C-alpha cells in the first residue's frame, strides 16, 4: 500500500525495486524539501511519485529520487536484453530538472563504478549534463530516439549522457541499444559488468513540482 517518506535517505523495497528519496544534494540548496511516494506494484511494474520544491545552488542537483532494480550483475557481453517501459509527467512552476535512467558499470560485480550512462527523456528548464566541452560529441539515434551525446568525468567515473532532442514522456525499448552503441562507436569494453539500473528525476530548482511515474518497468535478461 501507499508509503510516503520525506527524510534525506528514505527508501522502501517492493518486488525487485528499492525506491529512494536520496536527497544527496540538499546541502547545496538555500531552501526546499522533497517527499517520495510509492503507490503500487503490479507484476514488475511500479507506480510512484515525488514532490518537491528547491531553490539556490544554481547548477547543482539537489537529489535523485529513483526506482533501482535489484538484480545480479552481468557482463555486457552476456546481456540479451534490458527491456524497459516508462511513462511520466511533470507539473509545477519554474522547473529545472532532468528525467533520466542512470546505469552504472564496474570491472567486477562488487567493484566501484567506473562508468555511468544516463539516458535523459526530459531536460526541463535548462538542466544540463556532465560534459567536458559543454557540447555534444555526437548526435546518434538509439532505440528510435535522436540524442545529443555528452561525455565528462564526475566523481571518480566517466559519464556518458544521452539527452533526447525532444522531451519524451512515453517510452518502451531495449536499453541494451545504448551499450551496443558505445561498444561499437566509443570503445566501451563489453567485458564490464552492468551493476545498477535506476530511473528517476534530478531536480535543480522549482516550486510545487510533482513528478508522476504512472508506470515504470525494467528487467535485465
Amino acid at each position: 500500500s501507499a508509503t510516503q517518506f520525506c527524510d534525506q535517505w528514505g527508501s522502501v523495497t517492493e518486488g525487485n525495486y528499492i525506491l529512494y528519496n536520496n536527497l544527496w544534494g540538499q546541502a547545496q540548496a538555500t531552501s526546499g524539501s522533497q517527499c517520495t511516494t510509492f503507490e503500487s506494484l503490479s507484476g514488475n511494474t511500479i507506480v510512484w511519485n515525488t514532490k518537491w520544491s528547491w531553490s539556490g545552488g544554481q547548477g547543482q542537483v539537489k537529489s535523485f529520487a529513483n526506482a533501482a532494480l535489484q538484480f545480479t550483475p552481468k557482463k555486457l557481453s552476456s546481456v540479451k536484453s534490458i527491456d524497459s517501459t516508462w511513462k511520466w509527467n511533470y507539473s509545477g512552476s519554474n522547473i529545472v530538472a532532468d528525467v533520466a535512467y542512470d546505469m552504472f558499470l564496474s570491472t567486477s560485480p562488487g567493484g566501484d563504478h567506473n562508468y555511468e550512462i544516463m539516458v535523459w527523456l526530459g531536460a526541463l528548464g535548462g538542466a544540463g549534463p556532465i560534459s567536458s566541452t559543454g557540447s555534444p560529441i555526437a548526435t546518434p539515434t538509439v532505440a528510435g530516439i535522436k540524442f545529443n551525446l555528452y561525455l565528462g568525468p564526475n566523481g571518480s567515473m566517466q559519464v556518458y549522457s544521452f539527452v533526447a532532442q525532444s522531451t519524451t514522456n512515453s517510452f518502451s525499448g531495449d536499453m541494451r541499444d545504448f551499450f551496443t552503441y558505445l561498444e561499437s562507436n566509443q570503445g566501451l569494453s563489453s567485458d564490464l559488468y552492468l551493476v545498477d539500473v535506476q530511473a528517476g528525476t534530478e531536480p535543480f530548482s522549482g516550486s510545487n513540482a510533482v513528478f508522476t511515474v504512472s508506470d515504470y518497468s525494467v528487467s535485465v535478461a
